[PDB]
């Protein structure tokens, strides 16, 4: 049972959070429910941490006053289909193995599901760590509120006395590295300075041993992300978010200066030993496109390679954690500008870049976005009570579940049936040209080899390479971005459009250069 | 069907023409509803010659109109049929003590859908002596058949007499010729204004009611509402006519303002120059005012004088009226005509009778203040995503459509949340009508024992005046339909005012009693 600390105490020496912690709605919050800090008051000094403070990082810390939000938070849409794999004729990307090669992807990529998952989802991926972790049983895949509770109460590592990435199964990948995990947890917090770098004051950075990170990290999507604990503002902690809208000044829209102006982050630092260690990004306003944007994006989160000399690029360069912060028509300008692409299709030898679920950067422009609306307004809105305080809901899914509150509050003409079959109407004629696109770019991958083994000159090849990169950015940015078309149906079709393009034109020149090769 | 040159018949009745050549009907040819070969072969201008015959079925309309005759016959199985009222599962269980030898005492149903109106006239226990029956139990069921047809359906137990009288051993002869007029107007060209005998007019109040029912077919017709020649919206119903223009009491006699921005102007038709027939043109189509043809407290009945007592018989225009008042101002009302209805068998106290007052309740309340009719919450447009969305045309209870009915003007509520509004309102007030029974029923039981006990006119005759305030401030609630939602504050006052007569009532018999012993 909790007995509370003088904060008085604490405030002597932590003036910032004195500052935010008086003014907001958690002033009468004491710091015992968050932090368990005895052996450090009677140890530390002005400058010196002396002995660490336990934080309790746990989304159930807040749910002694929040037990609501925490409920809405852990629980599952078991609609959503689980650990289901996009290479497949029943789901996003049919031909998805002859286009993505040899890249890790390959070893498995499922459709999201629910957030209270993420974190041992990301953990027992065929593609993440060699087959190292997995559920404890079969059983445990409906278990929610334990991920929750901790990754490690239902998942286990099959070898607890090593530390290196290697494969347990023989169809697996070790892509993980210690940036991931940005994008599932934030229980590194206070172990990871600004951007991964190295630094004195972080146990964790991008170079770490990442099977040695993964048994130090609990929960998902902790509640902290989006709000300060300390003075209950919106904000957001991602740091490669505040890098690019903050310090490259890009702004929290970097296609509308206006609203930029209208929506801000104010970063506060916080120091270890007198030096810069972490950064959050103040919100003015509780703008869920930012909150959601810290992990609904396009990035880097992995090692590649540079376009001017193909040299390796690795962990320890910040390249391998950045938001590209670009729509899909500027992306290939915003890669260049870090000289930078992911991997060499295995067939073809193009460099390519690798696209994930870019749902902010299409969003951008959008009819939605142009009038206001956010993530939260269609997939996370307040529960409808006829007598109840109504909060926010904390599970995001999709609008079919609430179409009133989702859809018909705003198209007040619409039934159900007809918001959702408009919603079909644009993700059917989008899969459709998804599809087209797949057939052409497939057709031009398997006439690689064709045109190799017949002795088409490198100067052809490597025409045809160059349109691969397009070919492959228009087609796959729409496999990644998991609204088949709704957040933009007018961009996807344009962009898909020019996938298409691009893929025939590289198969007229192979086909040309083979028959006259001949022959 | 081969249209007729309706510029010939325009040269006789430009009273017609002046109707249709203006309005929706303009394109509309009169043989749709009317048969005039033989008529126009040998009429002049002043001299009818053969009387062509006119359609009034509802099924005329439906070769243009199908979607609102189809609902117009339609049946709603979730009204309860045949349920009687004097009953511990319906509206007035101890009706029988209250009502004592009134006819309503052989029977008294709830209603049920419009489409069987004519047919539940003719074959109720109280209304013809079981005369007229349906042909098989199997037919209840059939809206449609009814709309087509009275005697589709039903039979005449004896075709060779024309006389009321009592077929089975429970039933009663109360119906008359002015009971028709809320039940079809299949009889508009043969019966003139209020019922008056007439040399035109082959029905009238004092007509052989057994002969007119069978001359009659169909329920509610089409254009008891709408003008067949210009489409525009009317009502037909003569009494109403009679109370918003000659007693002068205006279409909401409670609002002067109203009464100037809803207007019925009385169109008068002739037959050889002698005043006929009447209809009331509305200026908007109020549906307070086409309901309140029929849904209205009236007289279509025999009864008596208060003044002498002396009989008051159908050739007296009094047993056609409406009364067009609220409960409060209805004693008002009635001694005005000098009126009452019918003497209690028990107590000897001249007494009202009342039926469906829903128009006179609706008055004044929340709702009407407010601009809303009957046909908003009971008869509202269909609602189709890709469709053109005609008005529905069999009234139900809102509690069928709600989000129209309801939730519309109410945004902030659930359906749930309305009906629970619409359930404490009526639970609230059937309990009053509960108690406002067992008081009245107190008091009349307690008739006999005064009596035997010798108690004195004086006394007994006070007891009756408080008598007939009681049963009006409880009758009008078990006859009105909403069972307060109508009205509900008004509902309250009333009841409670029942209540307290029949308290005093029983107070003065029983100190009367307990004297005399
Ligand atoms: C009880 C000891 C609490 C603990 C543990 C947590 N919160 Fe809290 N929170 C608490 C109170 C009394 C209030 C003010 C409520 C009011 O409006 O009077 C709040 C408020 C918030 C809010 C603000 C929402 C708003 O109205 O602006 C947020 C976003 C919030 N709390 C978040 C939050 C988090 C994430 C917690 C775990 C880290 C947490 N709270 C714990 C009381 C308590
Ligand atoms: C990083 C910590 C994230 C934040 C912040 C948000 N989302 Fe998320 N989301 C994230 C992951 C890793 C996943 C997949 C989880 C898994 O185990 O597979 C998701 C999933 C979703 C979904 C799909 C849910 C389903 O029923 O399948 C939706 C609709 C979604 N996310 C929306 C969303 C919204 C609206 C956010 C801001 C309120 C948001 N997410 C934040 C990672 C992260
Ligand atoms: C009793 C006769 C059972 C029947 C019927 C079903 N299940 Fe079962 N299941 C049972 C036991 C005792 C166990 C082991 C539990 C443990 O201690 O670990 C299981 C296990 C499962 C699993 C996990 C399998 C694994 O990890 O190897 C699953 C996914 C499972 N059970 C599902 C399941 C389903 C869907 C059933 C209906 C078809 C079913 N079980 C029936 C006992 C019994
Ligand atoms: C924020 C920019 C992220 C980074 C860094 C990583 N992931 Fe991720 N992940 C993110 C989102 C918003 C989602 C849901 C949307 C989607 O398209 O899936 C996910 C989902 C996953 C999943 C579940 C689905 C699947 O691909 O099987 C896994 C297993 C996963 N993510 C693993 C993973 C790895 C191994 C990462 C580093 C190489 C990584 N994620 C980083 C957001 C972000
Ligand atoms: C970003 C993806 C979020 C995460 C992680 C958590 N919350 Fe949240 N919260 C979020 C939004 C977009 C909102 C609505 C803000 C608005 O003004 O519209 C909220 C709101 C709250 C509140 C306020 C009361 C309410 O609206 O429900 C509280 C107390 C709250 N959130 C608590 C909370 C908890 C306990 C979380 C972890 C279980 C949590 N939030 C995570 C966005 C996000
Ligand atoms: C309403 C105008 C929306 C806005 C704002 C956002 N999204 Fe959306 N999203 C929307 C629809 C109609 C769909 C298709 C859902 C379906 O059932 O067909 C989606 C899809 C997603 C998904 C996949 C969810 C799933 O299929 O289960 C995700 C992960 C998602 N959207 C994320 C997301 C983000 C991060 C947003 C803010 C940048 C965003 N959505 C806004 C409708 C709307
Ligand atoms: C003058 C030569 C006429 C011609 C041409 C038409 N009609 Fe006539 N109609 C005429 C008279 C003198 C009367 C009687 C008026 C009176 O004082 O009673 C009528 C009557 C009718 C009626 C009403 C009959 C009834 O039941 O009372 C109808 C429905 C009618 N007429 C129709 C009609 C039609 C459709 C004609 C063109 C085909 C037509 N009439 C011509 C005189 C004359
Ligand atoms: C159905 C859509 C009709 C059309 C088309 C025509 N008539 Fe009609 N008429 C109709 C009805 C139901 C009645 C009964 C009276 C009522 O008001 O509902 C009538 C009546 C007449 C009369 C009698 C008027 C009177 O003096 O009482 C006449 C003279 C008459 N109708 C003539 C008439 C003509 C000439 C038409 C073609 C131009 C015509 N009607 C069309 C129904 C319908
Ligand atoms: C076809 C030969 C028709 C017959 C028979 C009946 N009606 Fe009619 N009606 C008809 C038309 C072409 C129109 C105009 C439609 C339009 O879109 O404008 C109408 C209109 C009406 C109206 C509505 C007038 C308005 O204000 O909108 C009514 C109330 C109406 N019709 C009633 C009606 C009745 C009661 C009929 C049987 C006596 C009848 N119509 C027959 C075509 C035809
Ligand atoms: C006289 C021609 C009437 C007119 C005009 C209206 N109504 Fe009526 N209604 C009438 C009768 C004789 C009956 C009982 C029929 C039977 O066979 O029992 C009714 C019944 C109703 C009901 C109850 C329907 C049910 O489902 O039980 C309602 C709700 C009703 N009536 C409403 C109503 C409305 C709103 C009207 C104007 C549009 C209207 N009625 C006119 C007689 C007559
Ligand atoms: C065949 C073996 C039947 C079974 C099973 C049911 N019914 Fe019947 N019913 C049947 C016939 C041949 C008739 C007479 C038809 C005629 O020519 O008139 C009937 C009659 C009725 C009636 C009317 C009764 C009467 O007027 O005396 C009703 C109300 C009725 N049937 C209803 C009914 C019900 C509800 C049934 C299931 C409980 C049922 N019948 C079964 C033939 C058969
Ligand atoms: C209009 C002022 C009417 C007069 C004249 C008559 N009735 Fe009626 N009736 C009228 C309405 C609005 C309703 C439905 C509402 C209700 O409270 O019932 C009815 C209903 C009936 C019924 C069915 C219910 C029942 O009492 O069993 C019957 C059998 C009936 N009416 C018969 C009837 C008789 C015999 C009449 C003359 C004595 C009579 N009605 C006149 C409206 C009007
Ligand atoms: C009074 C109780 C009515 C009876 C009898 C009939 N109708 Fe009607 N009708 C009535 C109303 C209140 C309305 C709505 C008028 C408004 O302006 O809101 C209507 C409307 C029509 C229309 C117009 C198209 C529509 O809204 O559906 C037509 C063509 C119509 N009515 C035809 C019609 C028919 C064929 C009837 C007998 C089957 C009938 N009406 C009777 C009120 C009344
Ligand atoms: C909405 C504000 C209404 C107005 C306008 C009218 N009525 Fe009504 N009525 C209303 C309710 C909520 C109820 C109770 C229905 C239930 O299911 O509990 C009623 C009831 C009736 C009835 C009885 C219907 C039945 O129980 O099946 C009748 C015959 C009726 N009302 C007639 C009527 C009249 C003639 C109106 C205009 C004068 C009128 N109603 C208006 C709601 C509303
Ligand atoms: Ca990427
Ligand atoms: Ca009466
Ligand atoms: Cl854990
Ligand atoms: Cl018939
Ligand atoms: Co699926
Ligand atoms: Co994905
Ligand atoms: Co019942
Ligand atoms: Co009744
Ligand atoms: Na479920
Ligand atoms: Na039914």
């Amino acid at each position: 049972q909790l007995k509370p600390v003088d904060a008085l105490q604490c405030y002597d020496c932590h003036t910032q959070i004195e500052d935010m912690h008086v003014v907001g709605k958690h002033a009468t919050v004491n710091c015992v429910h968050c932090h368990d800090a005895t052996e450090h008051v009677e140890t530390a000094s002005a400058r010196r941490m002396g002995e660490r403070p336990v934080t309790h990082t746990s989304p159930e810390a807040c749910a002694s006053c929040h037990t609501a939000q925490f409920n809405s938070f852990a629980s599952v849409r078991h609609e959503s289909h689980p650990r289901e794999e996009k290479a497949n004729p029943r789901s996003r990307s049919p031909k998805f193995d002859t286009l993505i090669g040899a890249h890790g992807f390959s070893l498995e990529h499922a459709e999201p599901r629910s957030h209270a998952f993420m974190l041992v989802d990301h953990f027992i991926v065929d593609r993440a760590y060699g087959g190292r972790f997995q559920y404890k049983s079969w059983q445990n895949v409906t278990d929610g509120l334990g991920a929750v509770r901790g990754a490690w109460t239902v998942i286990e590592d099959m070898d607890p006395t090593t530390s290196d990435q290697r494969r347990f199964l023989a169809q697996t990948a070790t892509a993980a590295n210690p940036v991931c995990l940005n994008c599932k947890t934030q229980d590194h917090i206070l172990d990871w300075a600004y951007m991964g770098d190295e630094h004195d004051a972080a146990k964790w950075a991008r170079t770490s041993k990442v099977v040695d990170f993964a048994r130090d990290l609990h929960h998902p999507v902790n509640c902290y992300m989006c709000h300060d604990p300390h003075s209950t503002e919106p904000r957001v902690v991602r740091d490669a978010l505040i890098h690019a809208v903050v310090d490259q000044g890009l702004g929290t829209y970097p296609y509308d200066e206006a609203k930029s102006e209208h929506v801000t982050l104010t970063p506060v630092t916080f120091q270890r030993g007198g030096e810069d260690f972490r950064k959050i990004g103040l919100l003015n306003v509780a703008d869920s496109n930012l909150m959601c944007g810290q992990c609904h994006v396009e990035y880097n989160c992995n090692p590649g390679f540079q376009q001017s000399d193909g040299a390796p690029v690795g962990m320890d360069d910040r390249r391998t954690n950045h938001f590209f912060w670009a729509n899909v028509f500027d992306y290939a300008e915003a890669a260049k500008e870090i000289d930078f692409f992911d991997f060499t299709h295995v067939t073809t030898g193009a460099p390519l870049p690798k696209l994930q679920h870019p749902e902010l950067e299409t969003f951008w422009g959008s009819t939605h976005e142009r009038n206001g609306v956010t993530c939260a307004d269609c997939h996370m809105p307040r529960v409808k009570l006829e007598n109840g305080k109504e909060y926010t809901m904390h599970s995001p899914r999709t609008p079919r579940d609430m179409m009133n509150r989702a859809c018909l509050n705003c198209h007040d003409g619409w039934t159900e049936a007809e918001a959702e079959y408009a919603i079909d109407y644009i993700k059917n004629y989008t899969h459709g040209k998804i599809m087209k696109a797949e057939f052409w770019l497939a057709r031009m991958i398997d006439l690689f080899p064709v045109a190799k083994r017949a002795g088409v000159s490198e100067d052809v090849l490597n025409e045809v390479r160059a349109l691969h990169y397009d070919a492959h950015l228009h087609w796959e940015w729409w496999t990644a971005e998991n609204s088949v078309g709704f957040h933009n149906p007018d961009q996807a079709r344009e962009s898909l459009m020019k996938s298409i393009t691009k893929s025939k034109e590289g198969v007229g020149k192979l086909d040309a250069a083979i028959d006259a090769a001949v022959a």
